[PDB]
RNA sequence: GUGAGCGGCAUCCAAGUUACGCAUCAGAUUCGAGACGCGAGUAUUUCCCGCGCGGG
C-alpha cells in the first residue's frame, strides 16, 4: 500500500418523489401506500468497501509474451 | 468467468438583530514701483592683428 486504506461509502436508493409521480401517472404498477426504506423495493442501503493505492506484484510460471499480451487488454 | 457481478449520501434550514467620528484649535508676524543710457574732446599717423584691402 502506497497509502492507508480508505473506507469508501456507497448507497443505493430509489427516489421516492419520482416513484410516487410514476405511481400517480400509471407508469409504475404499485399498490403499496408507502415505501419501506428498511427493506423491500424502496430500501435504502449503506455499504462500505476499502480503497487502496497499491503496486500489484505476483509470480507465475508461464509464457512471458502471452501473459503480457493478455495483460495488455486489462 | 479480477470473493467477481449489481447499488445516488440524499432530502430540508435567513447570520440576523442594536450602535453619532465626535469634541477643542487666528495663516499669522516684516519690508518705497522707484531708480537707471552718453552733446566727455583735433586733423591725419605709431607700434601691429589678418596676408592692394578688412582693423587697436
Amino acid at each position: 500500500k502506497g497509502a492507508a486504506s480508505q473506507n469508501w461509502m456507497q448507497t443505493s436508493r430509489i427516489n421516492t418523489a419520482e416513484a410516487a409521480r410514476h405511481r400517480s401517472e400509471g407508469f409504475l404498477l404499485l399498490r403499496a401506500a408507502k415505501p419501506n426504506p428498511a427493506g423491500g423495493p424502496f430500501k435504502n442501503s449503506l455499504y462500505h468497501y476499502p480503497l487502496v493505492w497499491a503496486t500489484l506484484t505476483a509470480y507465475c510460471v508461464g509464457d512471458q509474451a502471452r501473459i503480457a499480451d493478455l495483460l495488455s487488454q486489462c
